[PDB]
């Protein structure tokens, strides 16, 4: 009879949750867990490659529909490319909106880590060449447009003008 | 006696070793060895005072940046070039050249709406009389947003940063 890795990434969340990251051990997740300490420790070495998990977790699990987007039959692919930056813009400004309390712990904790950082934007240059046709250009694609997307300015997504800030950028890349 | 600038400076020397939080105008009128009220006739309020500490700062910095012009005969694509690239190398070598302060004056200011709408709102004005394409100003700051907002600082000396830049270059002109 042993425990399993989600429902300690499960209980592991719970307590985040609770009471965030910094104030989280091992040893409070066992607690929870009614086991014993030592046996955490062959899922993970320590609390750090855990949240490490936990917020991959969260970050690929917000960001599927992204990635699966297709765009609808006789669409070019500029309005293509248009219509995914909206929804990549839309996703992450939704999700501020309804995990906030995640969101912004995850969120930091992703930025505070190059090569998960790095992996992610890879990513969506990836996907932005896959949906635009534009050879090479992703990146730069992604990082035009870095005020809409980056977690740093969220709560700057509500204001005026977001919109017509969002289109006015998109006029100069197209 | 008493001028605002020995006030300013005293002002900015003891927050420099412990920030805007803890430091308080008793702290300051203390150092200065000043009587008390004699400071209110200058600044009611502290912060006041590190709005005009952070104002000042800013100026400095951006100084270069709002004098910038172009040579006769460049393009003013061209300009709009060469000026987006001092608007990034400046924000850069400031960081280099001192970080503390970097960190103390940036973090104050994006947490003040007011003082960063003006300065975005001033750097777009300023590209737009560079580069003549008008209204765009707005939208081409936020474009270059990775290269100039001091949250990303610490990346400018990651790999494939001049890169990066042209890219992005080459995409809005």
């Amino acid at each position: 009879a042993r425990l399993s890795q989600e429902i300690i990434l499960n209980m592991a969340e719970k307590i985040i949750y609770e009471k965030g990251m910094e104030k989280t051990t091992l040893y409070d997740i066992a607690s929870n867990l009614n086991v014993t300490h030592a046996a955490l420790y062959k899922h993970y070495r320590n609390k750090e490659d855990l949240f490490q998990k936990l917020a991959l977790r969260w970050l690929e699990e917000t960001s599927r529909e992204i990635f699966a987007w297709t765009q609808d039959a006789g669409q070019t692919p500029d309005d293509a490319l248009h219509d995914w930056l909206w929804l990549l813009a839309d996703t992450k400004k939704k999700r501020y909106k309804t995990d906030r309390k995640m969101f912004l712990l995850y969120t930091d904790y992703i930025e505070q880590n190059e090569e998960l950082v790095k992996n992610h934007v890879a990513h969506l240059a990836q996907k932005a060449e896959e949906v635009s046709g534009r050879t090479n250009q992703g990146n730069a694609i992604i990082t035009a447009f870095t005020y809409f997307h980056n977690p740093y300015f969220a709560s700057r997504w509500e204001q005026a003008g977001y919109v017509d800030l969002f289109e006015d950028v998109w006029q100069i890349v197209k």
